[PDB]
């Protein structure tokens, strides 16, 4: 796993048990307000990451409300599905939507943070770019008052440098979750998709969780894919 300090310019590389004691100062760091430009690489193999760019109709946030959230989630799942990458068996992974502040200029943004399933980056492309087929997610966009629906999913959400969670530019703040759905997959029950949100998300190092490269997360845990 290797950090960049945009601030510092500075590079690292640390071990698990470093990591979590690295994500516990800068989760300490965080709730106290700190201003971080912390970015992780994703590697070739990591958690996926989908960057949503929208261009709105009017200047107010859309509502995205959890209800249309976990519609998302459900679509997503299906195009991450569709990869035939998934393991055999009964699994529990989580998607995390962090948000930008407010809506500047007509201009939006919202992070779907799947940190524990750790797949290809040619996997997450192919995730990515069928998730452009997806009549219905463009329609839920369009909704919600996004006036690109067909054209805000960042292609390099594959490859991109991606900010920990409570980082942003000098010159931006940082993006804020919202919340977080449970999603459970079975395949001995391939119809069944409960998708939940996730009971007190604010008790665990966000930090540490939400991060694309961790696989010692408490509530995030690691489900490799082929
Ligand atoms: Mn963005
Ligand atoms: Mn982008």
């Amino acid at each position: 796993t290797n950090i960049i300090n945009r601030i510092t310019g500075k590079t690292y590389a640390l071990p698990s048990t470093e990591l979590l004691r690295f994500y516990e100062h800068l989760e300490q760091c965080r709730k106290q307000g700190a201003l971080m430009y912390f970015l992780e690489r994703q590697g070739t193999y990591s958690g996926l990451m989908l960057d949503y760019d929208l261009k709105l109709n009017t200047n107010a946030a859309p509502s995205l409300e959890s209800s249309v959230l976990s519609r998302l989630c459900h679509r997503i799942f299906v195009h991450i599905k569709n990869s035939s990458v998934l393991p055999e068996g009964s699994h529990k992974i989580h998607f995390f939507f962090t948000l930008k502040p407010e809506a500047v200029q007509g201009k939006y943004g919202f992070h779907v943070l799947i940190p524990g399933l750790k797949m290809a980056a040619s996997t997450k492309k192919s995730i990515i770019a069928s998730l452009q087929h997806d009549a219905t997610v463009q329609k839920i966009l369009h909704e919600q008052g996004v006036a690109n629906p067909e054209s805000c999913l960042d292609p390099h959400s594959a490859s991109v440098p991606s900010l920990l969670y409570g980082s942003s530019k000098l010159n931006h703040r940082p993006y804020q979750l919202k919340t977080g759905f449970e999603l459970v997959f079975d395949s001995s029950d391939p119809d069944y998709i409960p998708i939940h949100q996730i009971k007190n998300i604010e008790s665990y190092n966000l930090v540490s969780e939400l991060s694309l490269t961790n696989e010692q997360g408490s509530l995030v845990r690691p489900v490799y894919c082929a």
